[PDB]
């Protein structure tokens, strides 16, 4: 069952975003993100169920005093959409003095970073769980370019994000998810195929040069993204199988992350 933790051991450092979540160290010295909310119990369960090297590790709650805690791993290099936007064709210019090595991240670390999200997906497929709001946004990046899902559903910078109908993220959903709030592991596959469009484009938002309800309609009408400039034709043709308009039509997270992964091996010595 559920790990509980004293309020004792927690000390706190500063906040790290916007429910607040606090960068702190935890005693039994380490560091670790701690969640504060201002439902609970039923999520504390369902995160000490997920339990796999992809989805960021839970390790308990404090359920003394207020408000009540969630801790979570610390994850340095913060969320995946922010990391992909620092390490982009601009990194030289947006990168600090003392930054190792800066410039756009290589084929190889794009590969890697999407056969690690895919991985966390096969896990939640297997387990018949749907994420709902599967976007880079929600993963986080550790060191040594170890990305994690994160959060289930983001952290208010992203509001732009979500549209009004009880927030959905359109750009990210399939027709059906959009028209009548049909979410599947399939509308999940989608999800993932505008990921590797996101990470491909170094974090650009998925139509960008369009309103939400000229998102809405391009999406229903079954217009696809443009293949992104750093993306080679294969892993364009991955992206497309994520978006077939039928959703039993879609591949499975299984055989994107299989693909994914015999991609990433063959250019791993170049
Ligand atoms: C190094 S920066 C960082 S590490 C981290 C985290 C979470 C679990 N481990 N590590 C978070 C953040 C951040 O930029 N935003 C935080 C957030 C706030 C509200 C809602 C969703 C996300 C989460
Ligand atoms: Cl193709």
């Amino acid at each position: 069952c559920v790990h509980h933790i004293k309020r004792r051991d927690i000390v706190l450092k500063w906040e790290l975003g916007e429910g607040k979540v606090f960068l702190a160290e935890c005693h039994n010295k380490m560091l670790v993100a701690v969640k504060a909310l201002k439902d609970f119990q039923r999520e504390a369960e369902l995160l000490t169920m997920l339990q796999h090297q992809h989805i960021v590790r839970f390790f308990g709650v404090c359920t003394e005093g207020r408000p009540l805690l969630m801790v979570f791993e610390y994850m340095r290099h913060g969320d995946l959409n922010r990391f992909l936007r620092s390490h982009g064709p601009d990194a030289k210019l947006l990168a600090g003095g003392e930054d190792v090595a800066p410039g756009p991240l290589g084929l190889g670390q794009l590969l890697a970073v999407a056969s690690q999200v895919a991985a966390g997906m096969v896990y939640l497929a297997g387990l018949h769980f749907v994420h709902r709001d599967l976007a880079t946004r929600n993963c986080l990046v550790g060191q040594g370019l170890v990305v994690k899902i994160g959060d289930f559903g983001s952290r208010d910078i992203y509001s732009t994000d979500y549209y009004r109908v009880t927030m959905l993220p359109i750009r990210w959903m399939p027709p059906e998810s959009i028209l009548y709030r049909k979410f599947t592991t399939e509308s999940d596959v989608w999800s993932f195929g505008v990921v590797l469009w996101e990470i491909f484009t170094y974090g650009k938002q998925p139509w960008y040069q369009l309103s939400n309800t000229e998102a809405i309609d391009c999406i229903t009408q079954g217009r696809e993204l443009e293949r992104p400039r750093a993306c080679p034709p294969e892993v364009y043709a991955i992206m497309r199988g994520c978006w077939q308009r039928e959703p039993q039509q879609r591949h499975s997270i299984k055989d994107v992350h299989a693909r994914l992964q015999a991609l990433a091996q063959a250019h791993h010595h170049h």
